[PDB]
């Protein structure tokens, strides 16, 4: 018996940012998130619509400590965020630890760089063993956040090419 990995059957997904971190003005947050989805849709037939309310496949929220799911946060440092694999309810949701200081620059914990990674999970990717890949578990930032060939091959193996 062989089991496949969690996938979205549709290629058009809806997302919603439930709340905003006080760390950045709302404009920066929206842009960091929108830009992260754009990285993935660029290499696949996947499209993402942002809904301001109502149903959404990918629910994005900034929380801290125990937030009713089964992977509570740990305060500053350590785990910065986590996202769930495709599926109903929690499936596809991305959670960011409010206890971290989220930024829009080189200062530790650039939101966009982390969002790009967790969104990889929301679409079905697991971690990579390549320190150069976006799907690597460790926080790394060089100013620019682009997909490594490993992330590209990974996502395309599931959804196909653009
Ligand atoms: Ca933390
Ligand atoms: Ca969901
Ligand atoms: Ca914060
Ligand atoms: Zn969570
Ligand atoms: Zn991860």
């Amino acid at each position: 018996l062989t089991e496949g990995n969690p996938r979205w059957e549709q290629t058009h997904l809806r997302y919603r940012i439930e709340n905003y971190t006080p760390d950045l003005p709302r404009a920066d947050v929206d842009h960091a998130i929108e830009k992260a989805f754009q990285l993935w849709s660029n290499v696949t037939p996947l499209t993402f619509t942002k809904v301001s309310e109502g149903q959404a496949d990918i629910m994005i929220s900034f929380v801290r400590g125990d937030h009713r799911d089964n992977s509570p946060f740990d305060g500053p440092g350590g785990n910065l965020a986590h996202a769930f694999q495709p599926g109903p309810g929690i499936g596809g949701d991305a959670h960011f630890d409010e206890d971290e200081r989220w930024t829009n620059n080189f200062r530790e914990y650039n939101l966009h760089r982390v969002a790009a990674h967790e969104l990889g999970h929301s679409l079905g990717l697991s971690h990579s063993t390549d320190i150069g890949a976006l799907m690597y578990p460790s926080y790394t930032f060089s100013g620019d956040v682009q997909l490594a060939q490993d992330d590209i091959d990974g996502i395309q193996a599931i959804y196909g090419r653009s």
